[PDB]
């Protein structure tokens, strides 16, 4: 009689029924809380030596410390029961002696119910997925098993595995068995490869990854053996220990995926040229409505300081471009711009932490996007639906648009062609929606 685990969105983890949609992504905007939930099932007359449960998520999202709670049965679990351990990226939650006796030597399956949250944050792309993992290692011995920690390729896309092997006690051992992993990208949850160490080899290095994409080696269940994932410590490696423990292969759940959604733009005029220095910010109507900012809670002073030094900086580039004559605004001087710009947005993703609606479109916080030497903006982190560009500050040279232009952020108005006009020229790809001034 095995133990049996789900984990899903708060309300949703069902070990007997796991939500069949899982793998599609569910859309938050950036600073959103997600709430999860993990239900194990343990056996009648149980038991076990060790009962760990471990999560690690991807850096899109941050474990929330201090909201951990655990039910047996539906009640909380005294302190002394369990150790819980946190860190940036996750949790390990293991039972004492104490928590085992509640479900050890038990005449009915026990319910473990495991809560907590994470905050879905500014390093997260849009339309990339971020995720949790859970494992939960388990035994009649004790079990030293845990939870894959996802990691990024280094520079050049090459990730390298490093295994070793130990005895229950923690000595060195050859080679207990073949070794075989599925590389995962650990965003989409998809595998993306399979290798396998022979016995006489205790590395592979995988090549040609994306250097932004977070992967994990998912260690194959080794009859007899624990996988033991270490910390990160550096992009490209990675290391598992294989304990001899003689336990059942660990559980795994599918986890769910959150996402974000945004929109790109480019700033034209009547005949396709782009132009700089247009400054729009968002509405949520097509006229009165509120305005999109960044909560003032949620964004430190020095985050603050940054978008203003950033969008000074970017003034003075538009200006000085702007006294250029036509000849004279070269790509050099327009790739100006665009460095100006580029810096300012960063500074905007980064304090953007969280989003609220509100009144004064003059407000500090209120989210103002600002099109470089090519003519494109971009916002991103958003909630699909229906937003207003409204333009406060117009192009040189331009007259103030009239009226708001209504936008659809979508699951893939980022990223899909057909928008109109290409975000950067020569793409191959008009994923952009164009914004259009008259003279």
């Amino acid at each position: 009689a095995k133990p049996k685990i789900d984990k899903d969105f708060k309300g949703k983890a069902n070990p007997d029924t796991p939500r069949v949609d899982k793998d599609t992504p569910v859309n938050h905007q950036v600073g959103d809380v997600v709430e999860y939930e993990i239900v194990t099932k343990i056996p009648a007359l149980a038991n076990y030596a060790t009962a760990n449960w471990s999560d690690r998520m991807t850096e899109g999202l941050a474990f929330n410390k201090g909201t951990v709670k655990v039910t047996v049965d539906d009640v909380a679990l005294e302190a002394g029961d369990y150790a819980l351990t946190e860190v940036a990226t996750g949790f390990d939650l293991k039972l004492t002696d104490a928590g085992l006796a509640k479900v050890n030597d038990q005449n009915a399956e026990k319910t473990v119910k495991i809560t907590y949250s994470a905050t879905l944050n500014d390093k997260a792309i849009v339309e990339v997925p971020e995720s949790n993992d859970v494992t939960f290692n388990y035994g009649n011995n004790p079990d030293h098993g845990n939870t894959p920690k996802p990691n990024k390729p280094n520079e050049n896309g090459d990730l390298t595995l490093t295994k070793t092997w130990v005895d229950a006690t923690g000595a060195p051992i050859p080679a207990g068995a073949e070794a075989t992993f599925d590389l995962v990208n650990a965003q989409a949850g998809k595998v993306v490869q399979t290798v396998t160490l022979t016995t006489d080899k205790n590395t592979v290095t995988v090549n040609g990854l994306d250097k932004n994409t977070e992967y994990k080696f998912v260690e194959r269940s080794i009859k007899g053996y624990s996988a033991d994932y270490q910390e990160i410590t550096t992009a490209g490696e990675i290391a598992v220990k294989n304990w001899k423990d003689e336990n059942p292969k660990p559980l795994d759940p599918t986890e769910p995926k959150v996402v974000t959604y945004g929109k790109k733009f480019v700033k034209v005029n009547d005949k396709d040229n782009r132009l700089a220095g247009a400054e729009f910010v968002i509405a949520n109507a097509d006229n009165a409505g509120q305005y999109l900012a960044r909560k003032a809670d949620k964004v430190s002073q020095e985050e603050k300081q940054l978008v203003v030094t950033t969008k000074d900086a970017l003034d003075r580039a538009v200006a000085a471009y702007n006294a250029l004559t036509a000849q004279q605004q070269t790509q050099q001087e327009k790739e100006k711009v665009d460095k100006a710009q580029a810096a300012y947005n960063a500074a905007v993703i980064a304090a953007n932490n969280a989003f609220e609606w509100v009144a004064d479109k003059d407000n500090e916080n209120v989210v103002k996007l600002v099109s470089d030497a090519q003519g494109r903006f971009e916002i991103t982190g958003l909630l699909a639906g229906t937003y207003y560009l409204e333009e406060t500050k117009q192009p040189a040279g331009y007259a103030l648009l009239t009226s708001r232009q209504k936008f659809e952020v979508t699951a893939t108005s980022y990223s899909a062609t057909g928008q109109g006009i290409e975000y950067t020229a020569g793409s191959g790809k008009d994923d952009a929606t164009k914004v259009v001034n008259k003279k």
